[PDB]
């Protein structure tokens, strides 16, 4: 529960833990995350929002960048409409219990000086490298657009927004974060969150891939996605259900299951759950039932708030 450790819990990485220590010591600390507005808000978003809440709980002021022109540059549609999706995403984040100030990229990302710095960065950023930073983010396009390489350098110019101490993102953001680390004068702590695996286990969870559990999915919908979900006995790596168990559920967890095979089993950490599953001592069916029911309970307040 040590702040540093609660912040670190379930992150992939923190560049750098030292700097982070330096930031925790300050009275005023602030942290930033940015999202291309998404028509559906899913566990991937929630993982990251959860982490912002940890930070908020550690006395950080939180900023949410509703990245409308990033979405525009990444071919998500017309600004006007991207904005209204963004405003919907705000509601959801508020429903998740975030206490944040919300900003649309467009509010400041088209300022003369902002673009002038974007063009300054474009001089120091190679095409090869900008392309490389967008592999995990760029909307698939057989004929890649100039917009693709503008996107990252605009992102980089926004990382220092309101002199934030810390920036948060999924691991797919890290090549762009690295560009920023290098190019920008003052360093901010990157905190990176892991990318959840799709329910079919085939890629990583995304809105455009339809392999996700949305935070306002119906319970019937949650049970069915999870029933359908890839979850091979003994395999944890690439198992989205394990992932959910690791990242969302409270412990101790009380996996109810028929006496016929074991009866109710009580586990005290995700690590205990891991070996039980590795052994093939907990069956995917039983795992799924416990996960689905706990998720439904977890997600219920948020679902509820959204009406
Ligand atoms: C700092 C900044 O401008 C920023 C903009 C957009 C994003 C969104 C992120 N690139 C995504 O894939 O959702 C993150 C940070």
């Amino acid at each position: 529960m040590d702040e540093f450790e609660m912040i670190k819990r379930n992150t992939s990485e923190i560049i750098s833990e030292e700097e982070l220590r330096e930031v925790l010591k300050k009275d005023e600390k602030s942290a930033l995350i940015g999202f291309e507005p998404s028509g559906k808000i899913h566990l991937g978003h929630y993982l990251q929002i959860k982490k912002m809440i940890d930070l908020q709980n550690a006395g950080f002021d939180i900023i949410i960048l509703l990245a409308d022109l990033h979405a525009y540059l990444n071919q998500k549609g017309e600004l006007d409409e991207i904005r209204k999706i963004g405003d919907y995403n705000k509601k959801v984040f508020e429903a998740m219990g975030l206490k944040a100030k919300y900003v649309y990229g467009s509010e400041f990302q088209l300022d003369k000086d902002y673009t002038l710095n974007v063009y300054r960065l474009a001089l120091k950023t190679t095409l090869k490298r900008a392309r490389r930073s967008m592999e995990l983010i760029a909307r698939e396009d057989e004929n890649p657009k100039v917009a693709e390489v503008i996107y990252p350098i605009m992102q980089v110019n926004g990382c220092h927004y309101r002199g934030v101490d810390v920036a948060v993102g999924g691991m797919e953001q890290r090549k762009i974060h690295m560009l920023a680390r290098e190019l920008l004068p003052k360093k901010v702590v990157c905190i990176h969150n892991p990318v959840l695996t799709g329910l079919d286990g085939e890629g990583k969870m995304s809105s455009s891939k339809g392999n996700f559990i949305a935070v306002d999915d119906s319970p019937e919908e949650i049970r069915a996605k999870i029933k359908k979900a890839y979850c091979p006995a003994g395999v944890v790596e690439g198992n989205p259900i394990m992932e959910i168990a690791k990242y969302f559920l409270e412990y101790p967890l009380t996996i109810k299951r028929p006496e016929k095979f074991g009866g109710d089993l009580t586990v005290n950490s995700y690590e205990e759950l891991e070996s039980l599953f590795k052994n093939k001592e907990l069956h995917p069916m039983d795992l799924k039932n416990a996960v689905a029911e706990e998720l439904i309970k977890i997600l219920e307040p948020i679902r509820k708030r959204l009406l």
